């Protein structure tokens, strides 16, 4: 570990325990000695050849003001490490789904989370970045009375700017080795093609099927190439057998997109809102992990 327990960063953030990472950087839960709340602290070695924290802080700062984004607390660089401190969130959607009796969320919870996640994807795209690792463990519910029903997008370590300085789409590289988690990667990512906005929406599509059905066909198939070949040959409409019928428009829309084209986020938002309206799903409903009725 880069930092041991009780290490104090900038005489303010006291490391409590490691909560993630290890390879590119490490993430800790820390005590803010000024404000007295716990926070998340990510560190990366100053000697590391591939350093992402400067880009990760840049995305986090650009997103301040948007919903579904952690508050920026601080950042810095010294001779041993670079660091970023941000608001700490709670339970992630991978753990919440596995804690459900049959490993599935209800359609009520699935669709409401889908709307929140779509909002966060449109937000990162609006500031010129792709997330590239949209997955349930990168979405966490709040941990406060003011946030416990809000879902947050986490971790910009694998993000990439898809625009130049003037808002134009950058050229795609001729090959781009995909970095994201195998289970939720799009077929385009599996082909090592430059990712676009549509590839983050493919990851959302797979997450929502997994939430409502409880599994994907390639779950626990670990080999990258084999998973991509299954997805390439799999009839995606078969994934929609027990999903709301309007998801066929979502699938058809994202299947029509290419690297360059801006998605129709409103079309996808309507798929979720219309699916909820038809089933009488309201925003005030308890999420599955909430008790008392
Ligand atoms: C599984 C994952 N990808 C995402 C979850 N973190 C652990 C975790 C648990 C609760 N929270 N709240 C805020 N930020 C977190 N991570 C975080 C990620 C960053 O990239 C930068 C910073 Br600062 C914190 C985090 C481990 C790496």
């Amino acid at each position: 570990d880069i930092l041991p327990a009780n290490y104090v960063v900038k005489d303010r953030w006291k490391v409590l325990k490691k909560i993630g990472g290890g390879g590119f950087g490490e993430i800790y839960e820390a005590m803010d000695l000024l404000t007295r709340e716990n926070v998340a602290l990510k560190v990366e070695s100053a000697q590391q050849p591939k350093q992402v924290l400067k880009m990760e802080v840049a995305v986090l700062k650009k997103l301040q003001g948007k919903d579904h984004v952690c508050r920026f607390i601080g950042c810095g660089r010294n001779e041993k490490f670079n660091y970023v401190v941000m608001q700490l969130q709670g339970r992630n959607l991978a753990d919440l789904r596995r804690s459900q009796p049959r490993g599935t969320f209800t359609l009520s919870t699935t669709l409401r989370l889908g709307k929140q996640i779509l909002e966060s994807i449109e937000a990162i795209h609006s500031v010129g970045f792709l997330h590239r690792d949209i997955k349930p463990s990168n979405f966490a519910m709040g941990r406060l009375p003011s946030t416990y029903r809000k879902c947050y997008m986490l971790d910009f370590g694998l993000a990439r700017q898809y625009t130049n300085t003037t808002g134009d789409v950058r050229p795609p590289r001729n090959v781009a080795g995909f970095r994201g988690t195998v289970r939720y990667a799009s077929v385009n990512a599996h082909k090592n093609r430059e990712m676009g906005r549509h590839d983050d929406l493919w990851s959302l599509f797979y997450m929502l099927v997994e939430f409502a059905v409880g599994q994907l066909p390639w779950r626990k198939i670990k080999d990258k190439e084999q998973v991509g070949m299954i997805k390439e040959k799999y009839e995606h409409r078969m994934l929609l057998k027990h999903m709301p019928s309007e998801f066929h428009l979502f699938l058809d829309h994202i299947a029509s997109l290419d690297y360059f084209t801006k998605p129709d986020y409103q079309l996808i938002m309507s798929v979720f809102e219309n699916s909820m309206k038809e089933r009488g799903i309201a925003e005030n409903e308890a999420f599955d992990w909430e008790k008392a009725g």
